[PDB]
RNA sequence: AGCUUUGCGCAGUGGCAGUAUCGUAGCCAAUGAGGUUUAUCCGAGGCGCGAUUUGCUAAUUGAAAACUUCCCAAUAGCCGUGACGACUAGUCGGCAUUGGCAAUUUUUGACAGUCUCGAGACUGG
């Protein structure tokens, strides 16, 4: 259903940017650009 | 092969964000939520409770705003004077420091403005 399609897109990107700020954390690279 | 529809995902431009966006583990819900319009019609979530990550930078107070200071002593132009020295009371060279260096020949400013085709003129009432 289309909540569930919400959800799951969001818990997916919310994965997506906590694993992207854990990369930051790790210190490979420098954040991205904020615009 | 190209066009294209629908759903989803990704990123991007822009817009919106407390009558917005959600969670709900409590209950109810297409075996029908919720309906004053059109009701032998419409058809999706509803009631409560509960919310509103992360990095960077600025500014303020504060003694201190969190990534491995202050203080004393000494060293880093010339005219005179004192010695030392040199050359004939005088002259010269270097050194030293116990006064001075804005009144025509110099270092405390006759300068400033104006106009004309490298060169001159006007004014400072």
């Amino acid at each position: 259903t289309k909540k569930e399609q919400k959800k799951l897109r969001r818990q997916t990107r919310r994965e997506a940017q906590k694993e992207l700020q854990e990369k930051v954390r790790l210190g490979l690279m420098p954040p991205p650009e904020p615009k």
